[PDB]
């Protein structure tokens, strides 16, 4: 029965897949070119992070992948090498502040100053409030929100000289809306958009052009974060690193996959 | 205007507030004094604290106080177990408490950081964790989540604290989520989201509100029980024209 009433969300979002492609094509905004920079990326060992670098590797940049797994972000590595890229890893704990500043110091010691940040390593433990541990709480700020201020930290000195960087916040649609089971991972994710929309403001008050900042803000994607999706579309790892590469080439500020999403969220603000 | 939200009675109600003494916290603990409620109060400010229990006492109220760092987890648990042996289970929390360092990215402490999460979101995560239960039992509660509008849309110097107001909007948006999909009815919850209040707290605005006028705001929106308590609330309207 309640299928009927969803047949007029359905028609909304190939309404506007017709009108975002027209967008892209009749009027479409200035790609730039990511050719040799410094594209360091956190949680590279698989998902959304291993197919950001296999993204970047065809944009012929300089990579720098950081996880705490050495397996995955070494054969991430070395399928990026398979396409040409020069990639160095390091296995980091990107919770952890003094590991983050201990690696920072041997990144500008070996590769250099990083020019384009993708903080896209998380942690998630679905549970409901009060099934939820308390470590887990605190390991899920430590990674998702905690961690994305030190990287910024420790990388931001150099970029502010050239004027010429981008930060890269990884965040999901609980970033603009909570969902059940996930309190404590929706409300980092929340943290990692408002730490964004925040560096957004900053960087313009303080006259910095040249540093860009893009936030991708996916739904579910089959990476296996999670088991199933919270709600009744489920994007693939691949289709969601294209998205990925596509913001951060036409500098815009909020990467909602799949772009409907937007629409969405500007129904929920009548009630 | 025209048939208006339901006023409902909190009196010899428990409410807790965080952080209840000095400005939004304090006036908060006046207005629910005045609705005849059974009053709990926590802050790391001794005088402060007992200072506004004074005020709130002579007014008719029976304030309890307790100072607690509503920072730190093994300090908060060893108070809610103080709170039910002598007051009994709290039926309305107030998260009020909040920490400020305003600087940029590049001059904000890593403590400053770190202390703005332990107390504007990770702290509201166990004082709500450790109340929940009773209320989840009794079906009857309400947990107000004290965010700015620092929590909708981020600021320059404010950068560690719009992150932490963000995650506290998510908090009650998440709790607002699972408590619909779980069936619970009779636990409420409000935002209380205001611009510049004239407290102390930071020293310049971002209209700017009274310390008075956001408690008013606050007193009034957990008696209709909405969802987000925006002072002013056109500042809705605004947020808006920012999707475009
Ligand atoms: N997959 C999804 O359903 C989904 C949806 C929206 C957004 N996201 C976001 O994308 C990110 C990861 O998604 P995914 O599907 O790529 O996940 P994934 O589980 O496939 O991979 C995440 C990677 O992060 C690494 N990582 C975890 N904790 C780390 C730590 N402390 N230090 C260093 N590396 C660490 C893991 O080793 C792993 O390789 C998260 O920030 C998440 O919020 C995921
Ligand atoms: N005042 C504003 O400009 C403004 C605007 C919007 C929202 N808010 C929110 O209101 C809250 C406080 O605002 P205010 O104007 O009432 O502040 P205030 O500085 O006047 O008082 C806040 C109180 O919190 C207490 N507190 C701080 N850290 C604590 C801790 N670790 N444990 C216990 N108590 C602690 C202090 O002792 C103080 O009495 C914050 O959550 C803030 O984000 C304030
Ligand atoms: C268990 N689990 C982890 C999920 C993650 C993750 O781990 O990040 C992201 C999305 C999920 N669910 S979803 O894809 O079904 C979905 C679709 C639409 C949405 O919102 C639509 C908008 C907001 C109102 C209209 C939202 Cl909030 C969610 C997840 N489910």
């Amino acid at each position: 029965g309640n299928i009927i009433l969803d047949l007029l969300l359905l028609l909304l979002t190939i309404i506007y897949s017709y009108l975002e492609a027209l967008v892209k094509v009749f009027f479409p905004r200035k790609r730039k070119s990511v050719a040799g920079e410094i594209v360091l990326i956190t949680g590279a060992g698989h998902g959304i992070g291993r197919w950001t670098a296999y993204e970047f590797a065809k944009q012929k940049s300089r990579l720098v992948l950081w996880d705490i797994n050495k397996h995955g972000v070494e054969e991430t590595a070395a399928e990026c090498r398979k396409l040409g890229a020069t990639v160095h890893t390091f296995v980091v704990d990107c919770g952890n502040r003094e590991d983050i500043y201990n690696s920072v110091k041997q990144v500008k010691k070996e590769v250099g100053d990083v020019t384009i940040l993708v903080n896209n390593a998380g942690t998630v433990y679905p549970a409901d409030l009060l099934s939820t541990k308390d470590e887990e709480i605190t390991k899920t700020f430590e990674i998702n929100i905690l961690g994305h201020f030190w990287i910024t930290k420790a990388l931001l000195p150099s970029m502010i000289k050239r004027n010429h960087g981008h930060i890269v916040t990884v965040a999901s649609v609980c970033g603009h809306e909570g969902i059940p089971y996930l309190i404590p991972y929706c409300s980092s994710k929340f943290a990692a958009v408002g730490f964004h929309r925040g560096l957004t403001s900053e960087l313009q008050a303080l006259g910095i052009t040249g540093i860009k900042t893009s936030c991708l803000c996916p739904v579910f994607v089959n990476t296996g974060f999670t088991k199933n999706p919270s709600t009744r579309p489920v994007l693939e790892t691949d289709t969601v690193a294209r998205s990925l590469i596509d913001g951060i080439l036409t500098n815009k500020k909020m990467i909602f996959v799949p772009s409907y999403i937007n629409i969405f969220l500007i129904l929920d603000k009548f009630l």
